[PDB]
């Protein structure tokens, strides 16, 4: 097994993945690695394994009906696996935690949104569709926009959106377009 957390690459107390080389902080997993469960497959492993179960989930789908996918099993373990892949990236720090809108010309936003905040409601259960969990990702980019303005500090939403955004595309297994 790797000797660092595949998501936030620092050692410590790390869970190894039994069919594959990962391994994971406790709560850098998600879901939060299993108390028990010998041997234990990360996400990584359990998102291979759909795709060997049914080869045909590979090809391309359009954007509206994966939306309009209700969050049975396989759909809430790829959402799980999309927001890893997010926090995988380290300029996801900016976004993981609640925010607070305090700058000279600019007002917060209405809805406010944050990654800690998304991983709650999945393993809550809060999302009843694919399309509930990938609007609150995206506001979360919007939020982040829409406050920053002319800052160039704008450009970390940019970044993150776009991660999240071709992983999107991979894990879903979106139609390509030009
Ligand atoms: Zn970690
Ligand atoms: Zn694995
Ligand atoms: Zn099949």
């Amino acid at each position: 097994n790797s000797n660092i957390c595949e998501v936030c690459n620092k050692w410590g107390r790390l869970f190894c993945c039994d069919t594959c080389p990962r391994s994971f902080h406790e709560h850098c997993h998600i879901p939060s690695v299993e108390a028990n469960k010998n041997p234990w497959s990360c996400i990584f492993c359990r998102i291979k394994t759909i795709q060997e179960r049914c080869p045909e989930s590979q090809s391309g789908h359009q954007e509206s009906e994966v939306l309009m996918r209700q969050m049975l099993p396989e759909e809430q373990l790829k959402c799980e696996f999309l927001l890893l892949k997010v926090y995988c990236d380290s300029k996801s720090c900016f976004f993981a935690s609640e925010p607070y809108y305090n700058r000279e010309g600019s007002q917060g936003p209405q809805k406010p949104m944050w990654l800690n905040k998304v991983k709650t409601s999945l393993n809550e259960q809060m999302y009843t569709r694919v399309e509930g969990f990938v609007q609150d990702m995206r506001l979360i980019f919007h939020n982040h926009k829409e406050f920053y303005r002319e800052d160039k500090f704008t450009r970390l939403g940019i970044q993150v959106q776009d991660i999240f955004e071709k992983n999107f595309r991979n894990i879903f297994a979106i139609q390509e377009t030009s």
